[PDB]
């Protein structure tokens, strides 16, 4: 059975999955987003080095080929992340000049942004933000922008592309008891506050056993910032524990504005974390117990 | 033990395997690739059209890291393939003049070849250029061009980079009472003896079970066209077997120009043919009976 189709029937948008050229062309990828996944998001085409090595020279072959595939195989699309310290090409942060580096984000938001322009749900805008007391991470952005980044990364994706969702995005954002979930939503009240367009807070969700369970209240958190949408980003969970991927599942059908989650990959054997078998097909390609759970809890 | 350091021990270059970025950052294929493979070649990364999508638009992010990785983890490196009608983009088959397609190709060849310079063992040229009948396969290429082609592009390849080996490649190769064996033979022959700087044929090996006895009399045939060199190339066979894979293996070993084989890539659930299983370590990552039975076989 498919969990987008059981996730709708219960009002949500999404189940998805991240994936690139590489896996629809390998494996049962293929057969089985088209089966079971509502949503596909770019694994690596859409990051910075990915799309933007040197300055205002872009590589799009990758993230074409996965828009086009969904667009065949009727799935939303996802993007992300367009501004990040973790995947950023050098000659981005050797920029020490504010106007310079300025023109150099809203160029690469922009560039990105209108190539898909109306094809895109959701963009993960800023992604990595916050460091864990809740601080904002010195990146190359803050140390040369300023706290202004962020406003300014998302009032210019609004005017690139109106129809798509703009997120931020963090992790260890899975307890409502740590520092890093308040000030992301302490944050993201005041920005809004000041008009600045963020519709989506995505929780890049990476558990370790048994850490499921504060999901049911840290979700709820992240809503209280008042944003129309959150949602769960490339979740994976060490051991795939049926009873985890449940309480991530019912955290998400407990929370009105939570859109959908989506998970980091297909099979086991392609996780970031493969020894910690965290995803919900094995590497047979056959579904695990945590995905017939997840069946059975979205139909009871 | 490492296959590429036992086969080396018997006086060859390598056992390589294909892979890319994504690969390197999820299973646990970094790890074996260090451990067990001496040579490292672009899945995807240097195809036509990952790498000039539109004309002048060259997309170089992921092969580029690929080279980089190579580099430093001290792997050999193989490229291709340049001149091939699949993966072809659009803009490509849609020339019709002979002048524009010829400097088309040529700037593809020698943009990719310069920017790797020195860099790379082996680039595979011209692919997939014969029938299976043995005569002339009629791509964009042989029609607009003719059969200047071949010799324009390894001319071209030889002067940009004359320190990489430069070879034709092809499939079904595999059965010395094939046509397309015998001709791919007379064709290099006679292009070697016009003075055409062709110092390789890599037979793309794709095969069912049972045919890796096979390859112990068609290689012999493909090494008579006297060049410097030949290789296995792209190397899976169906179900695994270790009567199969060993053939292979002493096919090589018999062949004094048989330099090395690549496997096309590290576990079964990333195969194009996932299905039958048909690579050297299980969806588990771990080592499969036809692994420990080319260790034997090298041993001795």
């Amino acid at each position: 059975q498919s969990i987008d189709q059981l996730i709708k029937a219960r009002g949500k948008v999404y189940f998805g999955v991240a994936t690139d050229q590489n896996r629809l062309t390998t494996g049962k990828n293929a057969a089985i987003i088209k089966a079971d996944f509502g949503m596909v998001w770019p694994e690596n085409s859409m990051q910075w080095d990915a799309t933007e090595p040197s300055q205002g020279n872009f590589n799009f072959a990758g993230a074409d080929y996965l828009v086009n595939w969904a667009q065949q195989n009727g799935k939303l699309i996802g993007g992300g992340c367009l501004v990040w310290h973790r995947h950023l090409p050098s000659w981005v942060s050797s920029i020490t000049d504010k106007n310079t580096l300025t023109n150099v984000m809203k160029n690469h938001i922009t560039t990105l942004m209108t190539r898909y322009k109306g094809k895109i749900r959701n963009w993960d805008v800023v992604g990595e933000a916050f460091n864990e007391d809740g601080s904002l991470r010195q990146t190359v952005f803050l140390n040369v922008i300023g706290e202004d980044y962020i406003p300014i990364a998302f009032q210019t994706a609004r005017a690139a592309d109106p129809n798509a969702k703009l997120y931020i995005m963090d992790y260890n954002l899975d307890s409502a008891s740590y520092p890093k979930t308040q000030a992301i939503v302490n944050r993201v009240k005041q920005w809004r506050a000041a008009g600045v367009p963020i519709d989506g807070i995505g929780s890049q969700t990476h558990l370790s056993a048994g850490q499921g369970a504060g999901v049911l209240q840290a979700l709820p958190l992240l809503a209280s910032a008042g944003t129309p949408e959150v949602s769960i980003l490339m979740l994976d969970v060490a051991g795939a524990s049926p009873t985890d991927y449940v309480n991530v599942v019912n955290a998400c059908l407990n929370v009105q504005s939570c859109v959908g989650i989506t998970v980091f990959g297909v099979a086991d054997p392609d996780s970031w974390r493969a020894s910690t078998t965290p995803l919900l097909f094995d590497g047979n390609f056959n579904p695990k117990p945590a995905y017939n759970a997840i069946v059975q809890d979205l139909q009871q």
